[PDB]
């Protein structure tokens, strides 16, 4: 039988939920471009909205050169049946990144997706072996 | 030491390379509305090469109504030092993923992501360990 380090397969999630917030924040930046400059809201919100029900993110967030926050979904971890000594084995903190909304070459906003790590122990919990 | 066994990180990826793809769809059927009604094929482009770039997909889609393909992103898996043994215990096929591109309640056009299982082949055997 073949099995992954739980140290391997941890540092594969911190990876992948570092660049899918990446990746998300970048195709939401150009995705956004025209909804934010014509200031649509509700459109800018389905796209939003359709990024954040996947579950994956604790945060997502637009807003214009400002800081002036247009949009901004949040989650928390919530309540696990992981127990605590396992949950400080595996926890690494959450990471945001950014992406710049632009309009053509002038700047119009930023959009920023953090990762939910918390997202991931539960998984990580259920299916552990020993050894 | 806590271990993964390769079953579950195997169905892990088959899970995760479906979703992803599908994901990655239907925020590119939003993404697109605007630029395929218009028209604006360079716009598109850029869309779609965003996400392709990233390395996980067989194929990117873009057609309208018809079946016209309008943008056709596409890559083959290559050649692998991986042993053919090994390749085949774990190997799983593509699936590809639709969404409908939108304008308002009117249907303008379809986006497919199909996934490419042949990216995580490497990263697993160099991870397995056989016990």
């Amino acid at each position: 039988t073949y099995f992954i380090t739980m140290n391997n397969a941890r540092n594969f999630f911190i990876q992948q939920l570092e660049s899918n917030a990446q990746d998300t924040a970048t195709s939401l930046g150009l995705s956004l471009s025209q909804s934010l400059i014509n200031h649509d809201v509700p459109t800018m919100d389905s796209m939003v909205k359709a990024v954040f029900d996947r579950g994956y993110f604790s945060s997502i967030k637009v807003q214009d050169i400002k800081g002036k926050v247009i949009i901004l979904k949040k989650q928390l971890p919530q309540e696990s049946d992981i127990p605590q000594w396992f949950v400080n084995l595996i926890k690494w903190p959450s990471t945001e990144k950014s992406s710049l909304i632009m309009d053509g070459w002038m700047q119009a906003g930023v959009v920023l997706v953090a990762s939910d790590p918390s997202y991931v122990y539960a998984s990580l919990w259920r299916n552990a072996v020993e050894m």
